[PDB]
DNA sequence: TTCCGATAGTGGGGTCGCAAT
DNA sequence: ATTGCGACCC
DNA sequence: CACTATCGGAA
């Protein structure tokens, strides 16, 4: 019923009280939106799943997480986003981890309380609902996202309980993920496009442990013009690595 | 005063699907 | 059968 | 997804 999505606002921007929020692990897994009658993504691509999958659902509008487990993204995109055409029941062991609903005028405390009561009086198993738990000092937050992201979660969110939705990033609903730096030999510089004509919009780097990947994001305007030379080190930060080992979402940081 | 939230526009890894080879 | 490319997910 | 680079209004 409301228009934009309501986004996750990141961790770092100490001063909210997290007592005040419900916490969930994030689930590494494709968004979502259960129409009653259909499935689509982030951006309203039909999602061409079984009718099994979705049978005797609830009548209303979800947000979800389609997700089998964690460190199965990869595996999971290939399922959700495939068109379907008993072959293509890829979908056995994939739910629909239901965390929010977009209704206009009414807490998150609500909504959650709504979302399990729709779960009871749903027979079919794929209709899941995200577990909620509490946390209270920063420091419980900081030690349990360790232990998630070391136990193969991607991370954490909260979603202020008192809260009413909202499009747009806010602290009403936090996003929590670690991160690493690494170090990587520039080996070739890739021109750029758009307004980076003439600049460069990528840097083929590699790890010392012969791990190869292209670093195009995280330089000024300044650094694109005359970048880190060949042959030079930089320094990256990754939020871990796919299957092929390579660094996910990595961003430039500093040279050396 | 600073800082936040919203846009616009780049870039990656991975995958799917269609056009070109 | 191969390859390349755009458009999606993250 | 990550990021840089603006900009007007909220804090
Ligand atoms: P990006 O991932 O930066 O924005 C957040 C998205 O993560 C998805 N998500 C996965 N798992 C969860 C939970 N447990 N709670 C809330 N959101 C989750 C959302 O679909 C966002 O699009």
């Amino acid at each position: 019923i409301v228009d934009g999505l309501q986004l996750a606002k990141q961790y770092g921007h100490q001063d909210i009280n997290i007592a005040e929020y419900w916490v969930s692990e994030k689930l590494d897994g494709i968004r979502a939106r259960w129409d009653g009658t259909e499935l689509r993504t982030r951006n309203n691509n039909k999602i061409d799943a079984p009718a099994w999958f979705t049978a005797n659902w609830p009548k209303a509008t979800i947000d979800g997480e389609l997700w089998i487990a964690r460190g199965q993204f990869e595996r999971t995109a290939s399922i959700v986003l495939s068109k379907l055409t008993l072959p293509s029941k890829r979908w056995a062991k994939v739910r629909f981890m239901a965390f929010d609903m977009p209704v206009a005028g009414q807490s998150f405390d609500s909504r959650l309380n709504m979302l399990n009561n729709l779960k009871e009086a749903t027979p079919n198993p794929t209709f899941a609902v995200v577990s909620q738990f509490t946390l209270s000092s920063v420091n419980a937050l900081e030690e349990k996202l360790e232990q998630v992201t070391l136990s193969g979660g991607e991370g954490l969110m909260l979603h202020h309980k008192k809260a009413f939705y909202h499009s747009g990033r806010s602290d009403k609903l936090i996003k929590v993920k670690q991160f690493e730096d690494a170090e990587a030999k520039v080996l070739a510089h890739f021109a750029g496009k758009g307004k980076f004509k003439g600049m460069m919009g990528s840097l083929l780097v590699e790890t010392p442990a012969g791990v190869q990947f292209k670093l195009g994001t995280g330089f000024s305007e300044k650094e694109r013009r005359a970048p880190p030379a060949v042959g030079s080190w930089v320094t990256f930060k990754f939020y871990g690595v796919t299957k092929n080992g390579k660094p996910r979402f990595a961003s430039f940081l500093r040279v050396r």
